[PDB]
């Protein structure tokens, strides 16, 4: 019939049992995050960069829109990666969560750093967010 195009944004929909600013919580803080992602200092502001501390070397990032009754979106230096986590209120103390992470475009690109195949960082980045979205994260809301 047809094939797919272009490199998708790895979405990650799955509705945890929570409330939208509960979920927003665990995207919206420095511990909660660092419970599922890495330390560091994060700030909720706008055009707001900062820096984590990782063991594969230092990866800050940059804050791009803020709104919590909603969602946000931020840039990843050293890196040139967006994560944006949407949120959804849906009630009964539920929430739809999308974690929407890109970066490149066309399947073929290659970042620096890095250095490889983006469609292979997709699939590893996105495996490992998948278990991340459904092993810390999930106990990050759930906990």
């Amino acid at each position: 019939m047809e094939q797919q195009n272009t490199l998708n944004d790895i979405k990650q929909t799955i509705v945890f049992n929570a409330s939208i600013q509960k979920v927003w919580s665990v995207v919206s803080t420095a511990e909660g995050i660092a419970s599922w992602f890495m330390p560091n200092d994060f700030v909720l502001e706008v055009g707001h960069e900062f820096h984590v501390q990782s063991p594969f070397g230092p990866s800050p990032c940059k804050v791009l829109e803020i709104d919590e009754p909603n969602h946000l979106s931020f840039s990843w230096d050293t890196d040139g990666w967006v994560v944006s986590f949407d949120l959804k209120d849906l009630g009964d103390n539920k929430t739809e969560f999308t974690l929407i992470h890109g970066g490149w475009k066309h399947p073929d690109e290659i970042l620096p750093k890095a250095n490889a195949k983006s469609s292979i960082i997709r699939d590893r980045m996105s495996g490992g967010w998948v278990a991340i979205v459904n092993e810390k994260l999930k106990k990050v809301v759930e906990g």
